[PDB]
């Protein structure tokens, strides 16, 4: 049987695919560690890979494929069930098995999926100081068009200091901190300005090498839903520019409390997908 993880329903996903949008059609491409192409309950249309040895359709870490089951694990009876499972899925591998990149095998990635027109962009990575080229990359693929959605961090608080990290701080991405089932801010969600949504980060279960599902904890898990919460909303207005799509789940999410600690709120697609 399928099993339908918390933040599915927590973002309200779940009521905009009762309506029937379910990001059909929607390209959505994954730069992490790659995707388990093989997993059962995940469907892999293309992809690319910037890391030397590994080819873009196996992912020996993990962290890719369970990040790509949050977007798109497909709608059946087995496994888990994604924020948008229609979606078409590219793999593209920036990060090693080991789950670490450099900028320049990032930028790569961005600049094959603004060629290559996918129309979100997830990023469930980030470091302390970013490029020259990491920033003209994100703000090029966002002026074509593209949602550029990225996670905000690990660091927690403390204090008054930004710990938001690259490319989530770079204006032209949405910045996602995570909260848990009980819609709290998770304790090493990252905190700043520059923070701008919340999405499910403790305890997601999501697709995981090799045919099977497991639990991780990061705002690396909170960024997948507001790429699917994307993908759906343009499943359903799809002559929206990236920036509209960027204001529908920014201005309609659930406040929380302080922006500095939450941004905006919870995503609520429902709402954001009206
Ligand atoms: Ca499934
Ligand atoms: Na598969
Ligand atoms: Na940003």
């Amino acid at each position: 049987a399928q099993t339908v993880p918390y933040g599915i329903p927590l973002i309200k996903a779940d009521k905009v695919q009762a309506q029937g949008f379910k990001g059909a059609n929607v390209k959505v491409a994954v730069l992490d560690t790659g995707i388990q192409a093989s997993h059962p309950d995940l469907n892999v249309v293309g992809g690319a890979s910037f890391v030397a040895g590994e080819a873009y359709n196996t992912d020996g870490n993990g962290h890719g494929t369970h990040v790509a089951g949050t977007v798109a694990a497909l709608d059946n009876t087995t496994g888990v069930l994604g924020v948008a499972p229609s979606v078409s899925l590219y793999a593209v591998k920036v990060l090693n098995s080991s789950g670490s990149g450099s900028y320049s095998g990032i930028v790569s990635g961005i600049e094959w999926a603004t060629t290559n027109g996918m129309d979100v962009i997830n990023m469930s990575l980030g470091g302390a100081s970013g490029s020259t080229a990491m920033k003209q990359a994100v703000d090029n693929a966002y002026a074509r068009g593209v949602v550029v959605v990225a996670a905000a961090g690990n660091s927690g608080n403390s204090g008054s200091t930004n710990t938001i990290g690259y490319p989530a701080k770079y204006d032209s991405v949405i910045a996602v901190g995570a909260v848990d089932s009980n819609s709290n801010r998770a304790s090493f969600s990252s905190v700043g300005a520059e923070l701008e949504v919340m999405a499910p980060g403790a305890g997601v279960y999501s697709t995981y090498p090799t045919n099977t599902y497991a639990t991780l904890n990061g705002t690396s898990m909170a960024s997948p839903h507001v790429a699917g919460a994307a993908a759906l909303i343009l499943s359903k207005h799809p002559n929206l520019s990236a920036s509209q799509v960027r204001n529908r789940l920014s201005s309609t999410a659930t406040y929380l409390g302080s922006s500095f600690y939450y941004g905006k709120g919870l995503i609520n697609v429902e709402a954001a997908a009206q």
